């Protein structure tokens, strides 16, 4: 059997991150996580793009045209959508999984997906660097493995 | 790390606005609102046009079509779909977003979604000029800053 | 702000009316009351064709051929679809709208949404020319006003 | 008004049907059902091609690469997904109508739905030759129809 | 009526095997479980080769990739998705289908879906060589019968 | 064994119906649904009669008549009966039955029993091109069906 | 540790079944799915042979004396056995599984078990090819597998 793997080393990588407006309490604080992790793994903060949007609505649009400048090794998605009073929640939490998804697809260049989707508050500061650990951090780890990983895939 | 960033000054933009017949005690208002701060954030009332259609299924199919005559920095959206008895609300809301999303991607141009969708009349009141704001408010600042965005994109 | 609008008047419009036979003790009175609303608007019943389809996983197969021949201004689709006891349903809805959707997507040509969806039976007869109107009225009137505005878009 | 109708003759037409062996307690009776109503209908057993597939997710892949030979007027696909523990069973009916639907769409080779879902055994019975009739019966129907009626489009 | 069917005898073939990090106290599992079967049926050791991704949001991208270098036929995707408080679980579910059906549908080469999806980790385990067997076990058998079938289709 | 079937195709066949003027609410769709089955398995519409009587009481004295003059290859009978305050209802479905039964018997001629028999209106409108499909429909099928299989019969 | 272990390859074996007249509601879809599962891993049809028996009770002496005959790599046993109102149930499995455990034995053939016993019908379907898989199917793997494990035992 032949085991096809990326390895964690980030050194020489470059790095293009999407992160959201809307519920900025929290992604500003997976920023944080995704940008320490990155620069610890060996990634030049020279290295790493940030590009703000409105919402997560918006995320899928600037991750396909950052991926398809062909500069970046992977690409970071970085959201929160905490559910309301209506159905709104679902379309945006929806249409957003399915353009990062489509966004590698066409472009051949990993995309993470680190939208944080929740019920309430609380639940979304569990995942921004408390009892469930830091979604920006597991993201960054995830982009230097596939960015190792697609390598072996020219 | 370097930040991309759209601004906010709406200074010699030009923005088609595709706005729903259907639920328009509504979506007027949210017109009024996307005007006003459209005008206000500096753009010209010259520069504005507007597409009424029947309903949200309708949507996608003007905002592409305007989105492709390359007249527009960016397109907002603007709908209200308000639950009643039955299902067909959802088919209705999700068709509406997957097509907003389809004409950006295959446009590149900007296209904001601006679809209040709710359980109940006085949701949709909250979200059209009353306690939440007036999501017509928030789309004209979303547009400005992916218009300006988009730039850094070409 | 220059706004851009379909009116009413169907005088010279040539449209084309897909219809499911699944639940024809309704959908041949959403034909009906549309085929009623098309004449008194001005179309000439020589100018309407209506292909009969099994069922409304159907009407987005048909609707995209007859749109595709260039002879219609604008395309109806009639259905209903009234749950049962399963699942089924769903899947039926979802489709029927998505190709509908993509139907006047990829042709350019204005295509109708008018599958009625409901819980039961009494719900479907309240939309068939009862209490809540007719679909099929409503219908025709939205395809006059896309076939009129689309000319605004060549 | 100009009507248009497949009718109910399937003398001389060639007909594929991709059959799902999961459940296959139900979908053999499906199998049957549909054999005997193109039969009586006057296919020729001859001009039927059956392929059988593991489930209702490989289904689309097999319509799809029959409906590209071109040997066929229509295509009957034939499944049964009944619910279990978890929400498996969704994801499968799901992407199940999505690729049946799209490769009718891609082909214009007529592809008929006879995923028979449901929440038990009982009900899966009910529609494989008892209380419901025989949902590959009604399909075998659609086909001859829909091949008929796809004359009139080419 | 012709039967068209792939045999079980996987001698020959060449098999890719997309495997995902994340519960992989349950993946490592599913992966033994397909190692076992493929090898059993009469696959050689050296022609399977396996590709590690971070979750289910990557098998698609790392299943298409291997799909597209013509080296395979048929690929194995394995995958572990157990409910926690939210609805992150869904989307994850949801895009994880749809790119593995989207992977075989634009390639031609059989996917097989392995991703157990459950609401807590005694389902799980049930899946993973228990109760209800093993899905890595039926997926292996899957892809044999599919790269079968596949050579009917060139 | 010696498998003796009628088949289904209506080409050349001569056809009586009896439909009742009670409930003619619903018994005008069941013949309309048998009028439309008839046509498109190749009945021609020249080839049909049609006798209204008051209710079901009348229908075995007609269908006897009309099958007495040796005219049809087989009758179709179409009614519909629902519950009321008393056991009216009853006596009325029993002979009704009777007399069709006796009609067949006495004539050599296939004479098809349609009446839909309900407690309430909600379960006519079922059998009569909704939920449980059209009983006209079904009903012409099996007319073709015996008129066919009777042949074989002299 | 040396492991030893039977293929599942069914070219060239020889396989007999014995299977219970009661029940064949179940019985015979039990040995449907042996029959193909076997076909498909590679034992030629020619090489199958199937003594029917009254019950469950007689399987055990029809499997010893197939077993004895020298002819077969290995012997399927398929039943169904499903509680009633009095313990009789239990007496039968107890003996049947008793003597196909002896007829092994005293044979060195290897006697598969496939006898499903239940509480009730639907979970006797779950069993024979429904939402379980099928035990036939199950059974026939387990006799390639003894058929090829017991050539290391001579
Ligand atoms: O990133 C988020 N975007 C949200 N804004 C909606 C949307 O993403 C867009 O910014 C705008 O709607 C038009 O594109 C959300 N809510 O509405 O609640 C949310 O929770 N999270
Ligand atoms: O914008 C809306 N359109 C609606 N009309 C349906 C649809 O958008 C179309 O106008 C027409 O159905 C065919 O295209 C809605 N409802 O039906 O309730 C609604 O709530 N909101
Ligand atoms: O138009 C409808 N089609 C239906 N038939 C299913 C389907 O549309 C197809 O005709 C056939 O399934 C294969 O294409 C429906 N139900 O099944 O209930 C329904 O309610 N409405
Ligand atoms: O046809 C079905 N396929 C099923 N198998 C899943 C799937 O269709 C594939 O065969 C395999 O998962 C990988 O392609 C089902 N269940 O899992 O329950 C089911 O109910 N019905
Ligand atoms: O394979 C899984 N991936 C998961 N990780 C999410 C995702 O698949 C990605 O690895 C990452 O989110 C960005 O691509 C899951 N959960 O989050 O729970 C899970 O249950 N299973
Ligand atoms: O066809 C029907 N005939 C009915 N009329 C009674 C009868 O059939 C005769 O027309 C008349 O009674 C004398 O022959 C019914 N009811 O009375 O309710 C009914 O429900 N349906
Ligand atoms: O195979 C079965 N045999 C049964 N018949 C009993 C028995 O196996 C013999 O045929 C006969 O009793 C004398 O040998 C069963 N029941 O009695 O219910 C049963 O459930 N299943």
């Amino acid at each position: 059997m032949n085991i096809i793997q990326g390895n964690l080393v980030g050194t020489g990588l470059k790095i293009g991150i999407v992160v959201g407006r809307f519920n900025d309490f929290i992604t500003s604080k997976l920023l944080s996580g995704a940008e320490d992790a990155l620069l610890r793994h060996g990634v030049d903060t020279n290295d790493i793009d940030v590009a703000w949007v409105p919402g997560a609505f918006e995320i899928p649009f600037a991750a396909k045209k950052m991926a398809e400048t062909k500069k970046y090794d992977a690409i970071i998605t970085l959201g929160t959508v905490i559910r309301g009073a209506t159905t709104h929640y679902d379309y945006v939490c929806n249409e957003a999984a399915k353009g990062i998804a489509q966004a590698a697809n066409t472009t051949g260049v990993p995309v993470i997906f680190g939208i944080v989707t929740t019920e309430n508050i609380e639940q979304a500061i569990e995942r921004a660097g408390t009892k469930a650990g830091n979604k920006g951090v597991d993201c960054a780890v995830s982009a230097i493995e596939m960015a190792n990983l697609n390598r072996s895939f020219e």
